[PDB]
């Protein structure tokens, strides 16, 4: 049973994709933004989010994919809540315009996420040409992504995903309050120094139906996410150099590369991505705080700890948003039971027979 | 000992506690400093980057302190005048200067001038430096011989990174490497001949005459091949690799190096060796033992003894060539005196025989 270790040892793939495929993808980009923050755009103080991914962390889970978010932000921002998902919101302007580009991209009152988007697209559409140094192209627009991907083609097939997203510096959505429930995990020093960061939100099309296409917006939680990532122990010295280490973040890969793994066989389970298994792993590292109960010497038992999660998230149909808990990320409305009692049985399949997905020699 | 090398291996992913932030920064720039740096009246218009690896430097030597880039600028058609007898040292004469070239004011007289080349490079890089905007990133005083520029990126705290100009040349490999790289029966021939169809390169490195002419000596490096041999390792393709098995060999290296710093930090006696001994010892380990069977990471504690062995056999035997170059003797009496060479035999042989209780930093 202890293979599951060498399926972690195999699993890294250092440099290729990570170390050195990693410095470079890192190197286009702030040649991006910085001409990007160029001539009089509505986008000229466009930043770099503080984030994860160059520094050996896109490599942990869903290794075939690159992520970077470019920040921007606004004002006194009103948000109307969308309907109740309790993630996607209606961005308004709180005091009439006066000294701000982004009064371009109003349809109507609220801010309009697609003739933000759609401008945004065109100007990085145009300095990516004004360069040659690599060979770098970007992919269609297509429906659902609010992002604009750099399918750079000097490692293989890489997509660098570029998201513009609002940054607000107030008070986080009322949404979020009963969230982010680390109090007997990372405390309530920790939980409240969060949230008083900016909160994000990605042009995500909440596509309820017939209402606003591309004018609502979704919360980003990808910074305070990694501020979990990195620090996941109740030690503050967990998996650093003077201190112990655990298996939470091997847990995390190994799920990823299972579901990763299943999903490339299976078109039935397209409606599962990477963020259920983050949101899963989330709720069971708060509900194990303690780090004797990630010891290192416990890989498969706290992966079926993991898995048995899962099974029962699938079963009862209830894998709460980490941030926000009245939306249901497993709810009827997104995912039908037929997926779920689909891939509960796979995740079974691969869990009573010592994993034969795994089985790379 | 009970089987911790590899917890020292372990904890030597110390290069992500503090290193991988500063090398982002130092990628950040080193490249707005390159780009910035091909502005037009520079004679280094036509400069770029010497891919010589990663910020992540702990391949070669993993030191969790400083680091090196090299800029590598291409010239035109070189004769190289053999420094004497040092197979490492040249100097860089020109057969026809094409009409349009930026290295026409750097002579002095039929020989090219290190020592004026790298002044305006120095001085170039102290404009550009601080036209970088919300960066505090200033520049050295420069430090006697050190040929190169090396540069204080103010951030955390301190950050150094030395530029070494180097100039590349396309042609030949000098007579000199002729019966380097004997990576026959390990690499392959068909792998030598293309490493070696492939430029080699030139620093400002100053001989140590006290005689001649000592201001504008160039000297050989192969770190762009060195580069190749490291990742690229092994008797079969696919070792270290995804669809392959793993060996000790990069396992191997790190130890010894960070075995040898921490004795170079310990005492100043050991200030002749640097981390090229290592890397230099353990290309000729590699090539006396190609199998990749003979480097399994199960026999890492007797395949770093092995290297621990052949490195003492070269400081004994006073006779350590360079990997490139069969005629230049690193470890020579003229190099390294004998009572320096006896010392760390000592410091070594204490180590090995007590379980390296200078690994002990838990
Ligand atoms: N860096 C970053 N921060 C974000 O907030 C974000 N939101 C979306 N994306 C990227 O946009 C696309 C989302 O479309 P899709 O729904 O079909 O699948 C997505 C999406 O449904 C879901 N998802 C990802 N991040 C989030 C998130 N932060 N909140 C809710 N759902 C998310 O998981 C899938 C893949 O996620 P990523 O691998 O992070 O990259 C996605 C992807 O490019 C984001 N990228
Ligand atoms: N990337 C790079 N390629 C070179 O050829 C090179 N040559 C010198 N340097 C750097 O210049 C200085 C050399 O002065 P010192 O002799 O006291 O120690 C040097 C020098 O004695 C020795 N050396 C000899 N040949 C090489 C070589 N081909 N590559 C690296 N180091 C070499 O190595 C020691 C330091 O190693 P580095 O860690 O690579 O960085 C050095 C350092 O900044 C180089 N840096
Ligand atoms: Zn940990
Ligand atoms: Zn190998």
């Amino acid at each position: 049973p202890d293979k599951l270790k060498k399926v972690l040892d195999k699993l890294r793939l250092k440099r290729k994709d990570i170390s050195e495929a990693a410095e470079t993808v890192n190197k286009v980009v702030e040649r991006l933004l910085r001409r990007m923050q160029k001539r009089e755009s509505e986008f000229k103080g466009v930043e770099q989010l503080n984030t994860g991914s160059y520094y050996e962390h896109v490599k942990i889970s869903a290794p075939n994919e690159f992520d970077v978010m470019f920040k921007l932000e606004v004002p006194r921002i009103e948000l109307q809540e969308y309907y109740e998902t309790g993630a996607f919101y209606l961005v308004k302007f709180k005091r009439i315009p006066r000294g701000n580009p982004l009064s371009h991209f109003l349809e109507g009152e609220v801010l309009s996420a697609t003739k933000m988007l759609s401008k945004f697209r065109k100007i990085i559409k145009e300095e990516v040409k004004e360069i040659k140094d690599i060979d770098v192209s970007v992919e269609k627009e297509k429906p659902g992504s609010p992002a604009v991907t750099l399918l750079i083609r000097n490692p293989e097939e890489i997509s660098v995903d570029i998201i513009l997203a609002l940054e607000s510096k107030g008070s986080w959505p009322i949404s979020t309050k009963e969230g982010l429930p680390i109090q007997g995990w990372l405390g309530t020093k920790v939980r409240t120094n969060l949230r008083r960061e900016p909160f994000y939100l990605v042009p995500k099309n909440a596509k309820d139906g017939n209402s606003f296409q591309g004018e609502t917006w979704r919360l980003s939680f990808s910074h305070t996410e990694k501020y979990i990532l990195n620090n996941h122990g109740i030690e503050k010295t967990c998996c650093e150099s003077s201190g112990a280490k655990c298996c939470r973040k091997e847990c995390l890969k190994l799920m990823k590369y299972l579901l990763e793994q299943l999903k490339k066989e299976f078109q039935e389970l397209d409606a599962f991505c990477s963020y259920h298994v983050k949101t899963a792993i989330f709720h069971m590292w708060t509900q194990d705080p303690q780090d004797s109960q990630w010891d290192p010497r416990n890989l498969s038992s706290c992966f079926d700890k993991l898995l048995a999660f899962f099974l029962e998230c699938l079963r009862t149909e209830k894998l709460d948003h980490y941030f926000i808990p009245k939306f249901n990320l497993f709810s009827q409305e997104l995912i039908d039971r037929k997926s779920k009692e689909f891939l509960s049985k796979k995740i079974e399949y691969e869990r009573n027979n010592g994993f034969p997905i795994f089985d790379k020699l």
